């Protein structure tokens, strides 16, 4: 399982299968610059790491303004099916301003992964990203390998210095590779399906990402809802060693509400730590005015009615439209107001 890949400049503009060959490409080659890493390497050490200081601007108003993402960040983005998680991905890419764009689809079904690619295709930075994949079709071996490979993908951009975005699509379904290669072989499975290795390695590959002196890896890492939440024990082992968790709701995507952020009950752990004192006020201005709107929810009934209105127009955005922080911070101010009064 512990392969060594062939990352670099080489596979900017590429698809790779979970062994690191190019079998792919939407723009030419950029430079034929490469290294062989194994892809199963250790975190930085905890001493050499820098703290999440920076914010990462992601254009999207409802991010930047009430769930800020900070350089190094690893967040984590909650769905299940129809919430529109994949737009919001594409979204992040073309919004969001970063050296190197690296996408890990992972036991994704090739329909949806040729999809993605032609969607990269028409990207204006699509020489900036690069995809990895590994479909059902695949064993559980290679669908983890390609989490790896993407991660040292982006470890390599980081040695550049560049400022690189890694997404990881199912991270539930990396949790299930990794299972079903250490239940391959000698271990014992009774947590619940998960033998020990499973929760000594998922937070080894949550670890990598993350600030350094010049460089830096801010992750997103998705997470399956299935249909339920009475039986979801993964997914809330995987929220806490996240730096914040994104919660997309079926509701606001039944509305057409895009992107369909459940703002309450969604956080980044690192907000206060990248945001002003004015921003960080006027979070917690907005937050109350949001619970105090949907706990009133069964002239005065008038203007919260249309306050509700303004607000969800506010946080509903098309993926064409962008918005600047300044913009952003602008309407934050506005909604405060309104919950001074
Ligand atoms: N600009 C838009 N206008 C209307 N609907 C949109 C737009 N962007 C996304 N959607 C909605 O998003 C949904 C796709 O969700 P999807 O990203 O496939 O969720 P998942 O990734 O969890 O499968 C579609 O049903 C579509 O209605």
């Amino acid at each position: 399982r512990a392969l060594s890949a062939w990352v670099g400049y080489s596979v900017l503009g590429a698809v790779l299968d979970p062994t690191g060959k190019i079998v792919e490409r939407f723009t030419p080659e950029v430079a034929p610059i490469s290294e062989e890493r194994v892809i199963d390497v250790a975190p930085p050490s905890y001493a050499s790491r820098v703290g999440v200081r920076e914010p990462l601007i992601t254009g999207v108003r409802a991010i930047d303004g009430l769930l800020t993402c900070g350089v190094g960040q690893r967040m984590g983005i909650f769905a299940s099916a129809g919430c529109g998680k994949t737009m919001l991905m594409h979204m992040l890419i073309e919004q969001t301003e970063a050296d190197v764009f690296v996408i890990g689809l992972i036991g994704e079904r090739g329909r949806e992964v040729t999809e993605f690619v032609d969607m990269l295709r028409a990207s204006h930075k699509k020489e900036k990203c690069v995809l990895v994949f590994a479909t059902s079709d695949f064993p559980s071996v290679d669908r983890c390998n390609a989490a790896q490979l993407a991660t040292t993908v982006a470890e390599y951009f980081r040695d550049q210095g560049k400022r690189v975005v890694l997404f990881i699509d199912s991270m539930t379904r990396y949790a299930r590779a990794l299972r079903d290669v250490a239940l391959a072989s000698g271990e014992r499975p009774a947590r619940r399906g998960y033998p020990a290795s499973v929760f000594d390695n998922l937070p080894r590959l949550l670890e990598r990402p993350g600030a350094t002196s010049e460089g830096s890896i801010t992750a997103f890492y998705t997470v399956l809802l299935e249909s339920e939440e009475e039986a979801d024990p993964m997914a809330d082992e995987i929220r806490s060693i996240l730096d914040g968790h994104l919660y997309l709701s079926r509701k606001l995507a039944g509305q057409g509400h895009y992107p369909a952020i459940d703002v309450l009950k969604s956080v980044s752990r690192v907000f206060g730590q990248v945001t002003t004192p004015t921003h960080a006020e006027q979070a917690s201005a907005v937050r109350k005015l949001m619970t105090r709107l949907e706990e009133l929810q069964l002239i005065d009934n008038d203007r919260a009615m249309q306050m509700r209105d303004s607000l969800k127009a506010w946080l509903c955005q098309p993926v064409a439209q962008y918005s600047s922080f300044d913009d952003t911070l602008s309407g934050m101010n506005a909604f405060a107001d309104q919950n001074s009064a």
